[PDB]
């Protein structure tokens, strides 16, 4: 967990990955079926099981929607102007949240976000929304290595890591707007 | 502008510290916040790269960031005052939820031993992030790293500190959202 290397952290994350399911009622039914596979992914995040049930519940209640959003943004990346809710539910341009989702998707695309970098971002969201901080520092370590072992200079590595984490503020912002609509 | 010239430009741009029943409390807080907004606008004009932006882009960034800016400044003032919020030197104190979240942020920056130099960098990041811009944000990332390097942190600690700071901004954005909601 705190002893895992960069490669091992990515391997545990890429293999923890939930499947892509198929389909407001249609989106609610999709989101409910996605919840169950998210719980399974979360129990496979290194360090997450080393927390008590109530801390795990607290982290999932806060992160749930941002986790749905980031996966949606990722799977929609190679479909500009469209949100791929499911392979059978690709929606063209609550529309307030949708344009933000599209902008996050454009941003991730022009940055050329990698699958290994994505799964790292998903994990941080779950943990950020002493042990928790040590694991986050390990995910920070995991992130820099992928950029280092991609041909980026130490300056470009800190710049990409900044840009990536600043997108999480925008992801937090969309989840708040989403939670406002639901309640 | 160099990494050293950036910190100096920012530190000089710092706004002054202003002075200060639910309606009574809200009256005093709204009054202070409205006076602080005038100095925040003038501070924004001194942030390297901000005046290069169109007046339309300046308005949008400030409209988006204002409450995050009031909040980070509050958090930074309340740092060496545990369990209290330094709204003003004469004002050290259904809004307790946002208040307890602000106190947690204060404790976090205290734990982390946040430095004034880093604060002004975090404050500038918010203004540009919340709402060319990317190259300026990239310049503030270098600046934060250049300061972490000068304090004698290893390259590992340097990138771990960068991440630790930028993830607090997600929580700052979350606090502004709940606050904008209450207002
Ligand atoms: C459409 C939806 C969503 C998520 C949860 C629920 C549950 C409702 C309930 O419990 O009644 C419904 C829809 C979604 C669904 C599945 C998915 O993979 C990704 C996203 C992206 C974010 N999103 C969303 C939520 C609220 C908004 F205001 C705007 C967008
Ligand atoms: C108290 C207040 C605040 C900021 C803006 C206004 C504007 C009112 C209006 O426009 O009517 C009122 C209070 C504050 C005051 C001064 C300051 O330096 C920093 C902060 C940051 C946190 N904050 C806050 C806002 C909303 C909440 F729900 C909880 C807390």
């Amino acid at each position: 967990a705190l002893s895992l290397t960069a490669d091992q952290m990515v391997s545990a994350l890429l293999d923890a990955e939930p499947p892509i399911l198929y389909s407001m009622g249609l989106l609610t039914n999709l989101a409910d079926r996605e919840l169950v596979h998210m719980i399974n992914w979360a129990k496979r995040v290194p360090g997450f099981v080393d927390l008590t049930l109530h801390d795990q519940v607290h982290l999932l209640e806060s992160a749930w929607l941002e986790i749905l959003m980031i996966g949606l943004v990722w799977r929609s990346m190679e479909h500009p102007g469209k949100l791929l809710f499911a392979p059978n539910l690709l929606l063209d341009r609550m529309v307030e949240i949708f344009d933000m989702l599209l902008a996050t998707s454009s941003r991730f695309r022009m940055m050329n976000l990698q699958g290994e970098e994505f799964v790292c971002l998903k994990s941080i969201i779950l943990l950020n929304s002493d042990h928790i901080h040590r694991v986050l520092d390990k995910i920070t370590d995991t992130l820099i290595h992928l950029m280092a072992k991609a041909g980026l200079t130490l300056q470009q590595q800190h710049q990409r890591l900044a840009q990536l984490l600043l997108i999480l503020s925008h992801i937090r912002h969309m989840s708040n707007k989403g939670m406002e609509h639901l309640y």
